[PDB]
């Protein structure tokens, strides 16, 4: 009787995964990141976390920071520091012995490897390529003096090589690292631990796991729009891998998917709107970074898109957020295939030129008129609103578990509960 | 649903090219999910490296997923190679989303190699930075030329300033790769979309991993490991399919351990019985000539190797070899600075310190190379099998009593 999810936007981020993260996390016992790093969400139990899981804030819940992800242990302590200024107990977080560690000399390495380009902060891609060299540093090398030293000599060489000769700049001497790290590291020591058998135990013994991806699928190192992708795999298969578990123990995927498209970066969009109904759409979905305050470009749902995310992250429910937005918009448009260079298709080009060379075939529903943002059944949502809903289903393939009427935990109507089996 | 992989439960040579042999043949998918072009056993005399098993079964479709890494060139010789021995490559599907491996990923791995090699591991580290050029990329004149620029660009440099040594301009490697991609184009496609087509009409679908679990990058003896997860997870990123559509999972073990490298080795025999287990055994590199370390099963490992790689069904390889030893262990757990532990450290200062707490069971003198059947095993060899599943928690599937394929022994079904 396994009981394991796992959430993910199946775009390119900004679908509402929050929202209902928070729903499932109320219900988890255990919950658990398995790729990425100190990448954000944003909770009021106001709260923003980065590294640490959504349950930490329930003292019973267990939480886990997987063997996929790349740790920086400064920035770690700060966000438990944080925690425990605001009167938030720790106790119940597990640290991956496994995860691989951010140092000093990878935030100068990313610095450095973005201003040599004319086409990222964090230091969360040279940790990761270090990884894939075998040259990285594990939570257990940095609580181990001897082995973190060791390590720390052995790269310094190679890096301060690669800063003072192809980047003309400093490197780091050993004693700048060494001490302070491994201070860092022996805070966290507490909380490190084999987290494939926390995980496992947890599985085999029917608790509710639930699993957060940290950017959407169309964001994946593998199956994203490469290369403007994250450095690591946030589809639901990124679990088994990033956490150690076996692929029979991932039970239900949820995909969280925005009723419309929305992207920030700058590639190929085929179903984007420039006129007054992106317009519309923009300003009534609040479709503007919220921290850095640029507006998003906005288009139709892309149906070819999101069955895409349904194959490679095995999606098995959807939760459709918000619904709301496209209210009074009399002719609605869903993108079922994509034209390209003369041919049909229905596959997401894996090269984004092609991807551009695209023209939507689209399918046009009626709208409606009626305010629904204060829908709570799907019987309750007028003619054209539910038949928009039930179309978006039939044609990903994805039987609807949740929909989203407004930005309110109440708004939010759970059709199907994806806890039980 | 009817999906398999299959996968090496240690650090390679476990016996899974037979298993493989045997899966493949009722397979009507074979797909490979990891790795390069640094694989393979012999299956007249086949070494395959980069294309999967079922290559030689016209009617089988095989399948080079997206997390691979691909040196077109080393393709085409594979493809070569098999079409000079009147093998039909029609079946063949290549990925549009594999990473490319490229010459300068060839010089990058000899420079750092000696500052401390197909350029597997380079290429990786590109996909990671997100500079990898991918296949889609190599079949587009202005993509490939393009990114080649880009990446030649900081390639040059490090060469030159960081190793004082000469780069690529981007002719040497333009015409002559982009020809290479030309001849690939054919077999190039969305893989995922025929995985998961394959998948969802209840076709009969083998993944093959190409290294042990004990080499995964995640959860092997980090850092000397592979570049990528050959653990059974690595089915879905790799190739793109839910969790929930990967149905079994053969984890082939011998019946006691053997390593190549130098590292931690808790269960190592360095006596008369090593020298026993080896010879019988034939613990020899193929190619490197060189002995092959051996030691008692290991429980810690193959448990470990369970949780991570989610293994369903046993393959026990080798059995026959433990012949005639009158007492055989099993390590199930480790004594580590006086502490009593069951998981396998994450450092391997920890796991050179790890000290067997062995298990100790009766052996068998009679052969069972003939054997067909567990009902025809002497006792305590059947009693040593059993003990093998109960301890790892691994249901038996198959077992094996010698090197040829009808000493193979089907206990289960996997593909049911
Ligand atoms: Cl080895």
């Amino acid at each position: 009787a396994m009981s394991s999810v796992v959430v993910v936007g199946t775009q390119w981020g900004d679908e509402g995964k929050g929202k209902i993260t928070d729903f499932l996390s109320e219900h988890a016992e255990v919950v658990a990141r398995y790729q990425g790093g100190n990448n954000g969400h944003t909770i009021v139990f106001k709260y923003k976390l980065h590294l640490i899981p959504s349950g930490i804030f329930y003292k019973e819940k267990i939480c886990v920071i997987g063997n996929g992800l790349v740790v920086d242990p400064k920035a770690l302590l700060e966000e438990l520091k944080y925690l425990h200024d605001r009167g938030v107990s720790t106790d119940n977080l597990r640290v991956s012995n496994r995860a691989h560690v951010i140092l000093p000399y990878h935030l100068k390495q990313d610095e450095l490897e973005e201003a040599s380009k004319g086409d990222t902060k964090k230091g969360i891609g040279p940790a990761y390529m270090d990884k894939a060299a075998r040259i990285g540093i594990r939570m257990a090398d940095l609580l181990d003096r001897e082995a973190f030293k060791e390590k720390l000599e052995q790269n310094l060489a190679q890096k301060n090589r690669l800063f003072e000769k192809m980047y003309d700049t400093e490197g780091f001497s050993v004693d700048e690292i060494f001490e302070e790290y491994f201070e860092y590291g022996q805070q966290i020591a507490q909380y490190v631990c084999d987290t494939s058998v926390v995980l496992n135990d947890a599985l085999d013994n029917n608790h509710r796991v639930l699993f957060e991806g940290a950017q959407g699928v169309m964001l994946d190192i593998d199956h994203g729009t490469y290369p403007f992708v994250t450095s690591s795999n946030p589809i639901a298969g990124g679990v088994t891998v990033g956490t150690g578990v076996g692929p029979a123990k991932v039970t239900r995927v949820v995909g969280v998917c925005k009723a419309y498209t929305s992207r920030v970066g700058d590639g190929p969009f085929p179903t984007e709107l420039h006129d007054e109904i992106g317009h519309q759409i923009r300003e009534v979905g609040r479709e503007y970074g919220t921290t850095t305050g640029r507006p998003r470009r906005v288009g139709w749902f892309d149906s070819v898109v999101v069955r895409h995310a349904r194959r490679v992250s095995g999606l098995t429910d959807l939760s459709l957020n918000s619904i709301d937005v496209l209210t009074g918009i009399p002719t609605l448009k869903i993108c079922v295939a994509y034209k390209c260079d003369g041919k049909v298709i229905d596959e997401v080009p894996a090269n984004l030129n092609i991807l551009a060379k695209c023209e939507p075939v689209c399918e046009e529903l009626p709208g409606w008129t009626e305010d629904i943002t204060g829908v709570r059944s799907l019987d309750e949502l007028p003619e054209n609103a539910r038949k928009y809903v039930e179309r978006v289903s039939e044609l990903t393939g994805i039987q609807l578990s949740m929909f989203s009427v407004g930005p309110d935990r109440n708004q939010t109507n759970i059709v199907r509960n994806v806890y039980e089996a």
